[PDB]
């Protein structure tokens, strides 16, 4: 099973991949993820990854395909795999055709999580995460027990660098104009499917579910 989830930034996309990968079993592969781990790490495409993220912008093509090729190599993927935030853009996509055909794959879907822009300036400028173990709340849609405080261990929350409210303005903006060509690019190619955003977690999950059913039938 080879998927892709696509969305504008805070539309759940990390959410719903947690939820999938736990049910199958497959590698979640996570482009921003990466991005932020090489910073971490203190590598050259850390550092470059940073100037980008930090403002909101989206990391070149060259270097982001170079990455995504060297983890969709991996062993790991032979039982299929869940890509989240790549592709973004139409190059992307494409590098991506080619990418799989040399491994001999082709994609099953593309879940296209779809929701309104206003909606998404308040999943992101709301999100909170714990500094010690990465668990994720929302003040406005699902807070903590105690404010500012993580109810699994206690740690501290903070809000993520790229989460203020001008860097979101500049996310959405630029995201809005390089992934929304691909609903196009993908509809043409009859592996995209919509899925409304805009509903309670666990109702999003069972309307994906129900879509990846349609694999075993
Ligand atoms: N391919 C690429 N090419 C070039 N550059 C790239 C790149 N990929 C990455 N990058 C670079 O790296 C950066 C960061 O990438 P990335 O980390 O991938 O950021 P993103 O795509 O903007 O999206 P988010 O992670 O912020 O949100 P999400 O959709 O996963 O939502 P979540 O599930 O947390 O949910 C968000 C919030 O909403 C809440 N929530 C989720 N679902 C619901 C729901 N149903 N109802 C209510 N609340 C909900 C959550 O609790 C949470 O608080 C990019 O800006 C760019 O610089
Ligand atoms: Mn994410
Ligand atoms: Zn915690």
């Amino acid at each position: 099973m080879n998927l892709v989830l696509m969305g504008l930034p805070g539309a759940g996309k990390g959410t719903q991949a947690e939820k999938i990968v736990a049910a199958y079993g497959i590698p979640h592969i996570s482009t921003g993820d990466m991005f932020r781990a090489a910073m971490k790490e203190g590598t050259p495409l850390g550092l470059q990854a940073k100037q980008y993220m930090d403002r909101g912008d989206l990391v070149p093509d060259e270097v982001t395909i170079g990455i995504v090729r060297e983890r969709l190599s991996k062993d790991d993927c032979q039982n299929g795999f869940l890509l989240d935030g790549f592709p973004r853009t139409v190059a992307q996509a494409e590098a991506l055709e080619t990418m799989l055909a040399d491994i001999g794959r082709k994609l099953d879907y593309v879940i296209h999580i779809d929701v309104r822009q206003d909606v998404l300036m308040e999943r992101l400028t709301g999100r909170r995460i714990c500094r010690n173990c990465g668990a994720t709340y929302h003040l406005i849609f699902h807070p903590p027990a105690k404010p500012g405080v993580c109810d699994k261990c206690g740690g501290e929350l903070y809000q993520r660098a790229d989460d203020n409210e001008a860097t979101v303005a500049n996310r959405l903006e630029v995201n809005m104009k390089q992934m929304k060509p691909l609903v196009d690019f993908y509809e043409q190619k009859g592996y995209l499917r919509n899925i409304n955003g805009e509903q309670d977690m666990e109702k999003v999950f069972a309307d994906i579910r129900e879509l990846l059913g349609g694999l075993a039938r």
